């Protein structure tokens, strides 16, 4: 089975018997991804165990798999488990059972549901401010993602149930060694997700917008058990994934203050006399936007899209075989000096009306692309800019001696700081 | 993953935990699914550890799973494993992998090639009577599997190679109630063919018709690998299946000795002189096809025909969940006293063209039906016919001692008889 690439003639690293190329990730799947793409070039493969993995380039044979073929062999992720009830989970779910689910839960970040949220949001924005107005007057270093996590808990809590409180690897290891051992530890009731966390919510969602808009689509409908695990799904999406990047913007804008009174500048002109951030403001605010997408650049916080192929298939000159799980090393193109000129280099400029036309939308992928691209995108950044908004509109940033310069990725598993990220901050 | 039938509302025995219903095959397949059909009536359901499994026995939703929803829903069988190589074949394959061995291997029993056989075959028939001369004047019991099964391996190794040659559950348990463990031994070259059994094929048939038929369409063809996996099913499927049903063939006809004489006599009309079968002679001898047919009415070496749903259906008023394995009790069927009258007496004259009518093709399924029946259906009945007639032209057969009268079936696994079919044979 380690064949399968020195047969296609497809260069790449010489895999270990059973561990395949796991060795290599002792640098993290960034800078595997990131040596890959400058030892072979456009097209290599490796194995995650016995699992081979093809990683493509090419923004052709990008947009065939996550767009073209979407539909027809390239629907699903590479299969997690053990999941148990999780695997209905939309992030998990494959085939049809993932059709439903995306259309099901597709209208619930629509422009006007998003709309009605502002004025929901636009709460917690003021705890967000009054926390941090107290370690203020502390006058010490404060911890970002604390704070922004409390505040992303607040948000996503209220904006899918509505529920208001102020909000004050050593195992996956042998998962992809022992691929075969995940259906072992689905019949023992094992899972990923400690079985009381989920216990916490499998009566929890019972004992309870997002939550609405479930049930009334219910009435080859909506269970209820399956609406507790995208439940789960959302709670951690909308709080992770916000607050990490909060941590990475915070972090930018103090390593480079040029940009971040610039950016105060143009918030204070689309909102004067500190004005509450609308739903049309803040999409307004296009330097608000270059900040966004320059720092989801850096450090995209999902590093690679995956894609099972699901049968033969001949995309754009190569073949593929069925089984090959696909994966876009979205960190690795964010990063290759082909596109991006100096790319290590924090420029929001890149993102000006002026260059933002030069960037290949399937070399900047943030947020995946096709039919099973992030579901809550419009949703993240709205939810990011209005606490940006609203936290730049009262306080600076600036390093402390314990701020880690410069900033070391987590050489591990998902893409987070080594150092949780430090700032001391100032009342304007 | 138990409450499936209590939900779907289907009747069924009350399954334990782990095992599912597997306790009630301690009378084996056979018992187990006669007692079912009589004690839930037209659909019950079970579980073979934790895999549901229904059983349907209407003939319009029997037609509907094997042959109208075939290519789309009903395509695969129950997985197998530990296969190793073995998952390429045509009987283990599955999906477009399937399809493409079912047309490549689909021109090797046409009428035509099945025709230039009749020479062939004809060989090891005389081999047949020669050999069984010797046992003859020994003037003592003799084992017809034995006899039959040389033969039939006779035929097998030179209709599909050419090779000519005078040829003179423990552990499975664990499998149902573990297929969790399936992907664990496929890790470890474990398979249930032993590898000295393969190896000794794995180099054999590189070592060496339907061999012929192989290469010249591999010139999206055909493998070397998986082309030893095909020769691997074929070598056993005419083997065992021919020698096991001549065995039931030859028992019935000693415990009924005036359908013998009636049959020697309709043998001798076609061929006079003890004329040698050939193709023509051989479709003409009907009371031959009814006393084939009968056999495997009581006989049908497979028991079951399971299909495994694939996606969510409601075939004839009844909704399927996805993984589903659809299963036809066939023996069940074949002795249902609301088709058959008397249905445990052997009588050959159900398949009279004065009766052959009034029966149902989808509840006397020997052979299965649709795209995925059994492919060499044509090659066995015309090798066993060939068989039959020339053994019966120089032979008469009446039981001993030691003939087990009434045959019991294996309680085991597989439909074989208990003690080996043994019987006395006269020289005419
Ligand atoms: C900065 C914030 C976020 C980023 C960068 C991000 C990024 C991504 C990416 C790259 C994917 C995979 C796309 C692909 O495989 O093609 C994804 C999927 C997904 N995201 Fe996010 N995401 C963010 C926030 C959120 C939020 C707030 C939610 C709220 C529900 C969310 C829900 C989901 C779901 C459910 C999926 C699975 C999509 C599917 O399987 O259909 N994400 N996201
Ligand atoms: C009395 C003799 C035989 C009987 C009663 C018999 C019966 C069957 C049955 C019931 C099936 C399954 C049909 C279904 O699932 O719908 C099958 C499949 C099959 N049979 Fe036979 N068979 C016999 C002899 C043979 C012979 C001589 C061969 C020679 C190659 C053969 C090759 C196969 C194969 C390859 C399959 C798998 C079909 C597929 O997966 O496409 N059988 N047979
Ligand atoms: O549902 C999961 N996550 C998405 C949900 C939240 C989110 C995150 C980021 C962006 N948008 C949304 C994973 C299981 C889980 C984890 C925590 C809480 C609940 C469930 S499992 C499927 C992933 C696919 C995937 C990867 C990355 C981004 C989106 C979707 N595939 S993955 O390779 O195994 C893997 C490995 C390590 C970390 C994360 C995922
Ligand atoms: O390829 C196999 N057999 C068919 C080949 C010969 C044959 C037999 C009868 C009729 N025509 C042809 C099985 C594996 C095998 C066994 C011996 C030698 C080589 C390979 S494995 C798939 C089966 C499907 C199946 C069942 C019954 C009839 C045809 C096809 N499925 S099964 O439930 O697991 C199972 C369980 C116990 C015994 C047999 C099969």
């Amino acid at each position: 089975s380690h064949g399968l690439f020195k047969k296609l003639g497809i260069p790449g690293p010489t895999p270990l018997p059973f561990l395949g190329n796991i060795l290599s990730y002792h640098k993290g799947f960034c800078m595997f991804d990131m040596e890959c793409h400058k030892k072979y070039g456009k097209v290599w493969g490796f194995y995650d165990g016995q699992q081979p993995v093809l990683a493509i380039t090419d923004p052709d044979m990008i947009k065939t798999v996550l767009v073209k073929e979407c539909y027809s062999v390239f629907t699903n992720r590479r299969p997690f488990g053990p999941v148990g009830f999780m695997k209905s989970a939309i992030s998990i779910a494959e085939d049809e059972e993932w059709k439903r689910l995306r259309s099901l839960l597709s209208p619930t970040f629509t422009s006007g549901k998003l709309k009605e949220m502002v004025p929901i949001i636009a709460q917690y924005g003021d705890v967000l401010v009054r926390n941090l107005r107290r370690e203020a007057e502390t006058g010490k270093p404060v911890t970002l993602k604390d704070v922004f996590g409390a505040y992303s808990m607040d948000v996503i809590t209220s904006t899918s149930f509505g529920v208001n409180i102020d909000s004050l690897d050593p195992f996956f290891l042998s998962i992809t060694v022992f691929p075969f051992l995940i259906p072992i530890l689905e019949v023992l009731n094992i899972c990923v997700f400690p079985r009381e966390v989920t216990n916490f919510l499998r009566k929890s969602v019972k004992r309870m917008d997002f939550l609405q808009l479930m049930i009334d689509s219910q009435n080859k409908a909506l269970s209820d058990l399956e609406l507790v695990a995208q439940s789960i799904i959302f709670i951690f999406a909308g709080y992770e994934t916000t607050s990490s990047v909060l941590s990475f913007i915070m972090y930018e804008l103090a390593t480079h203050p040029d940009v971040q009174q610039k950016l105060q500048e143009e918030i204070d002109a689309v909102l004067p006399n500190k004005a509450p951030p609308t739903y049309d403001t803040v999409l307004q605010m296009e330097y608000l936007d270059m900040v966004v997408n320059e720092t989801l650049r850096l450090f995209p916080i999902a590093m690679r899209l995956e894609r099972v192929c699901k049968k033969d298939v001949e995309i754009n000159g190569m073949f593929i075989p069925k089984g090959v799980v696909v994966m876009i090393p979205s960190y690795a193109l964010h990063r290759d000096p082909k596109y991006w000129t100096e790319p290590e280099k924090f420029l929001p400029e890149r993102f000006s009306k002026k260059n933002k036309d030069n960037i290949d939308p399937y070399i900047y992928t943030p947020f995946g692309s096709g039919p099973r691209n992030c579901i809550g995108m419009r949703f993240a950044l709205m939810n990011m800019k209005l606490a940006l908004i609203r936290v730049l509109q009262n306080f600076s940033f600036k390093p402390c001696k314990e701020t880690q310069i410069p900033l070391k990725l987590s050489l591990g598993g998902l893409l987070q700081p080594e150092k949780p990220v430090v700032l001391k901050v100032e009342s304007r």
